[PDB]
DNA sequence: AGCTGCCAGGCACC
DNA sequence: GTGCCTTGGCAGCT
């Protein structure tokens, strides 16, 4: 136990799995951090069990471990953004590497998929851009200059990795860009003038090379993320929206649960991405619109074919690292068996982008008939144990298979024949790796064992022998069965290497049939929730009828209830007053995600949505200084094609502190800004703001007052609040009728004065 | 789908579903051969729950049945599983003797493991409580009762209101909660784990009299202090009624049960114990909590005790005051007798599996152990003056007799179990002295047969060996296995070598068997044997744990007064908190700079502190102080400032800013009296600007004039620091900012009168709120600053 | 030292 | 009087 310390120096930031039987040790200060990550005892062993080491491995992997096998040296090292096998990923959820590092200009940055492929490259300019991204992305695996300066941004992230500064060099990042894409130049791609994102994505490749050991000819080309692209939205307008992750941490009730009904992995995978992407160009979307409304009649006889393809996206992955397994193949192969169904439906679809997913799906016949002839309907996981090339694929293979199970049927017939010539009916013949193959009699009959026969293992209630015709045999079976698993092997192999040349097309076919679910989804989705197409203006605005927030009316048993919506430049800000108790908050948010969704190509829930261009949307609502933090990055980075929601700012802080900063930000929106607002807010003076400023108006909630309750309503209409109800829950919630009374006298006398 | 009636079954299967029905919502080990076995949805539970393999064994009637097992030795691994997701299972062992046993074998379900009546080291914590529990509810009220099953102490109480209910749950926070189905408040139980649905009739009341009487030995609970109290009873009786359907053995280490008495201790409420963070950082985690910084006890038992204290403060002015003056005369003690304390170790539990009949061999050598530290004790305490000391020292006895038993009866370190032997010593049982020296010829005779049939044969390669499956042998290799005597009885054969057997050798078999067996049954019966010399003495011993455990909390205490420099307080007959120079105990250690220490005078004429700061200015921590120093004062333990006077307190609230703050705040303007410390924080929530403030006014009022408690106010609204002017007994404090230059600066230092201004602006700038609107909403606080 | 597979002891069934 | 079967232990082969 001594050789484990001397080899933990190769590798001391990552933890060392270590062997000792059928258990993996771990040692020193290793153990104490690894037993508090996967709830084991801490002895300083700690270990665990090799048919169950691929639980303890993707358990530690999804907490940002790299890890270390052992078996006499390393021999298998994993890394959480570096995983492409199936046990270690999670179905229906993105896991990239990234890289991030820092000039004195600003922010570089580039993550990989390893799976799909998919290389992105971005150059965050400021600080909470560069976070906004950190936030979209989820790395799950960071790499970071040493020399990376601002280190609050990525300081309690899972799976941190300090690399060298060399690693961020621009000429050997170019290099091997233009190596592993097989080119002079990245200009192809869009990138070659943004060095450096492209430091980023030479280190970042350069690693995922190093944890694989391999080629990664999935890997193709990259793309870069350009500001001006996408709707932004820093981490916290991210979050409030509970696009794919609630408040909470979870994932249920959230936009992606109710929007997200499609069948493939790799299609959910997508969507959730489209979704915390936004794009600003109507083109993309008009597009997607019109594709969406196109297949909405063939949307039932599309999913249940397009559920079958599968995650081929991940399996694709697993054919250009070679790791791919039987299974796969066969995954991969019923996929190819739908493409011709799927051909079928798309072919009347009037839509000249449907009709391109349908070119970009493939066929693929060849391969279709080749794993046809070359596997079994259902082979086992491996190709370790063979029986996986099926029957009649390559003469050689069946000959070798015919000779072995003649020695079978003769070993089965010699059970017969030593059972009839004994009269002994507890006879029988076994086969086991210490003896072979041997005969059996029962305890109380083995005296009468025939003379020939010679002993060779004693039981508890059996005796076990062997005869020079028997041993005979079993050579004969070793040698055909033997030479068989090595022509599988062989031809298995050499099943890849035809598949290989295709993959470029193979991976465009995953991609087009990813594309196709999200949208055969968005599509059904928009028929069953009774959402409507959203136009496109050329000012800024939003003018909503009868719409809804997409969740909560999925989600509430109660009826929702539907409100319009009109900003326009000649009314940019509604000051909502009223009791909140979720509906102003809810009236908010409804809007920010109509446009989300109107800005992702989606139908929106509602009867009829105009919009205008937005370049930013922000959602504070959820100490004071949070709020005013939140509030502050609002007012910096706010322009006039901005949607901006704002929650009762003001609360936490004195009366007229509040008053006077509320007041202060919403001349600043209305005035400076120009911004389309929501301005929740429950200070009653603000509601003067239409008078002193024009573009403003107000509206607001109310509630209804029945038998011992209040209907605090949904419903948003013309002018201020003429009432407030924090004595009148007061009432309900108990409060002695006395101590009421004073309050309401306290109230009037404190109004009065305003 | 099959019809499964009785005689449509197998004998065996007749015999599991009868003992199944009896269990039809917990999982059934059922004991077949070596392996605790389940059929039937079992099975499928067991192997999603443990990782196991679902199979088949054979159909009964018709139908075939689904199997899970594990072997016998291997059970507690997988009890720990089951136990940790708070699942329940029946043990069901086999009784009788297969070899007379016609049809199946006898089985009796033994005893059920439940999360709250588990009882073994390896499924507990070392420093926490496992309690069980039973709640129920009255047309009037609740009853309620917890146990904690590893050392008897079975306390009762009957929780008047929803809010003094939500807060003894919290408290005590049991592991299992048996509930009546009747419950109406699901709010309160609903979500907790090990919960358990059970029937009326189990808390019906003369049964409960009848059963805890009887498990007490008495005629009435008169003695106890109970028989007045039927609400809580019932939960005793449901709660009692359980433990004997688990543990299906006496329990005699469950001798009495205590009230607990809203007068006996300061209530504190579920807001109140989550936020001064007693035992439970405001995330979940333990780090950094009153019981992180105050918890350097040296035993578990004694690390538990202090927690069941920080938590229940008493309010007997006598117990408090010996508690203080333990702390005062040991403080140049505690480097000589922690050390040996811990030694003691968890002697609690201990004498918990003594009582049960559960005890391992090394629980009993670390009973001997702590006797073993008994004298040195003693030594150490005599010199201390001080009654309540020597009262302590008198109460944990020394117990020379059973010490001298356990050096007699046990080796220095035995294994974990009885059942392989090699636990009992030589010199205790001379019949087992004797039934070991017969099974231990093997110190040369294995060796001198195997050379001397060496030599008579001349065949090197032949060894002597015994194998569990096939006994004792004569090995030799297949080369000379032809070369064997005539007289070898062919016994095993292997690949390269045939094992024989011989008279000499089969008859050395049987010696070495039967009495090997012999020896354990023997050695088992000795075991047991201890624990009925011991058991006897349980009363006294279990005084003895109970004393060491108070002694290790008050040696503690000492320690923790001196290191962290506090001092004892004075108590005083009327309300009131005098703080000279305080701090936040735990606040002070976590911060790497100097803790800005403060004052208070809360009295009769001066009750309500209206306390405003800007924010981060330190009013929640001045308020958190105060709460702990109060707290810390009636546990006994020294309190951290110069000085404090402290009156009576019977009940503290907290409220930390919708219908639920409402609420909350109706509770406490409800069951607040005057020896109530009350600690509004940023209360008063409305609709419009000033709905909340007036309730807050309305709400302060009230407590001020009519309810008259002790009162801790923080407030951003600058309109509540006119209530001094107009409220009697009302006064405004405020911590100090300096604005002076640009910056901020927070002094953290309470000072008397209404602050200078409100610096919400000066705040919103700190945030990086751009200056053209900091500068605008200036011009609007000027504003409305000349309206008054 | 590592991998394979008999064995523990109940009871049902032929 | 052989059948059948969980898991963990370690014997019996390399
Ligand atoms: N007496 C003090 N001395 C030094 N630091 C303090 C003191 N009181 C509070 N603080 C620090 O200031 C922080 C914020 O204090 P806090 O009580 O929350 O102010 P407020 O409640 O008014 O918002 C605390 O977490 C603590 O670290
Ligand atoms: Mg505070």
């Amino acid at each position: 136990m001594q050789q484990y310390l001397r080899l933990k120096a190769q590798h001391p930031e990552i933890l060392l799995f270590y062997r000792m039987g059928d258990f993996y040790e771990l040692f020193y200060d290793d153990a104490k951090r690894a037993s508090q990550l996967l709830d084991i005892s801490l002895t300083p062993m700690a270990g665990i069990p090799y048919h169950a080491v691929e639980n303890y491995l993707a358990k530690l992997v999804n907490q940002g471990e790299s890890v270390a096998i052992c078996e006499r040296k390393v021999v298998r090292i994993v890394t959480p953004g570096t995983i492409s096998d199936e046990a270690l990923l999670q179905e229906r959820q993105d896991n990239l590497l990234a890289a991030i590092w820092q000039d004195s200009k600003g922010f570089g940055y580039a993550t990989l998929d390893i799976s799909s492929g998919r290389f992105r490259l971005s150059e965050p300019a400021d600080r909470e851009t560069m976070a906004a991204e950190l936030q979209r992305t989820n790395p799950a695996e960071l790499l970071y200059a040493e020399d990376f300066a601002e280190m609050s941004l990525i300081e309690g992230r899972r799976g941190l990795r300090r690399r060298p500064l060399w690693e961020f060099e621009i000429d050997t990042a170019r290099q091997q860009l233009n190596l592993q894409f097989g080119t002079r130049d990245l200009v192809g791609f869009g990138v070659e003038n943004a060095p450096r994102g492209l430091c980023a994505a030479g280190c970042l490749l350069q690693y995922a090379k190093d944890t694989q050991r391999t080629t990664l000819p999935h890997i193709r080309s990259i793309t870069m993320e350009r500001e001006q692209d996408s709707i932004i939205m820093d981490a916290a307008t991210r979050r409030n929206l509970e696009i794919t992750q609630n408040l909470a941490g979870g994932a249920e009730n959230t936009l992606a649960s109710v929007l997200d009904c499609t069948v493939t992995p790799m299609g959910s995978r997508m969507l959730k991405r489209w979704l915390h992407m936004p794009v600003r160009d109507t083109r993309v979307l008009l597009e997607r619109q019109q594709t969406i409304g196109a297949l909405q009649d063939f949307t039932a006889g599309l999913q249940p074919v397009l559920r079958q393809v599968g995650d081929l996206e991940r399996i694709l992955a697993r054919l250009a690292l070679r790791t791919a397994r039987p299974r796969d193949l066969a995954r991969m192969r019923h996929a190819f068996q739908q493409l011709p169904e799927l051909r079928a439906q798309l072919e009347t679809v009037d839509s000249a982008p449907v009709q391109a997913l349908r070119e970009k799906m493939g066929e693929f016949a060849e391969l279709r008939d080749l794993l046809e002839r070359a596997i079994i309907d259902t082979p086992p996981v491996l190709v370790r144990d063979g029986g996986v090339i099926a029957s009649g694929y390559n003469e050689e293979l069946d000959e070798w298979r015919a000779l072995a199970d003649g020695a079978t049927d003769y070993l089965e017939r010699l059970e017969v024949r030593e059972r009839e010539r004994t009269g002994l009916d507890t006879l029988k013949v076994g086969f086991n790796a210490v003896h072979g193959y041997y005969i059996q009699i029962s305890r109380g009959q083995s005296h009468l064992a025939p003379i020939n026969y010679m002993r060779r293992q004693t039981l508890k209630n059996a005796e076990r022998y062997i005869i020079p015709e028997l041993k005979e045999y079993e050579d004969k079976v070793l040698t055909s069965k033997g030479k068989a698993l090595a022509l599988e092997k062989q031809l298995y192999e050499e099943l890849f290497d035809l598949l290989l040349p295709h993959l470029e097309a193979l991976q465009q076919s995953a991609s087009a049939l990813a594309e196709l679910d999200v949208l055969v989804n968005l599509a059904e989705r928009a028929y069953t929730l009774n959402y409507t197409c959203p136009t496109f203006i050329d000012k800024p605005g939003i003018r909503i009828t009868e719409g809804r927030h997409p969740v909560v009316e999925q989600v509430l048993n109660e009826p929702f209830i539907a409100n319009p919506l009109n900003l326009s430049p000649q009314r940019r800000m509604l000051i909502i007053t009223g009791p909140n108790m979720g509906g102003k908050s809810t009236y908010m948010r409804q809007t920010a995600l109509i446009a989300l969704m109107a800005y992702i190509g989606s139908y929106v829930p509602a009867q009829k949505v105009e919009i205008g261009p937005i370049d930013r949307i922000f959602t504070r609502v959820g100490t004071f200084m949070v709020e005013m933090t939140e509030t502050a990055n609002i007012l910096h980075n706010a322009t006039e094609y901005s949607l901006v929601l704002m929650d009762e700012i003001g609360r936490g802080t004195s009366t007229y502190d509040g008053l006077s900063l509320a007041w202060a930000c919403a001349e600043n929106l209305a005035n400076k800004i120009k911004a389309l607002t929501l301005f929740a807010t429950h200070y009653f003076e603000l509601t003067q703001l239409p008078e002193k400023m024009e573009g403003v108006a107000n509206v607001h909630l109310d509630a209804l007052e029945h038998g011992d309750t209040i209907a605090f309503m949904h419903s948003v209409q013309d002018g201020a609040a003429s009432k407030s109800y924090g004595l009148a829950v007061a009432a309900l919630a108990g409060v002695p009728k006395e101590v009421i009374k004073r309050a309401r006298q306290k109230l009037r006398e404190l109004e009065s004065i305003s």
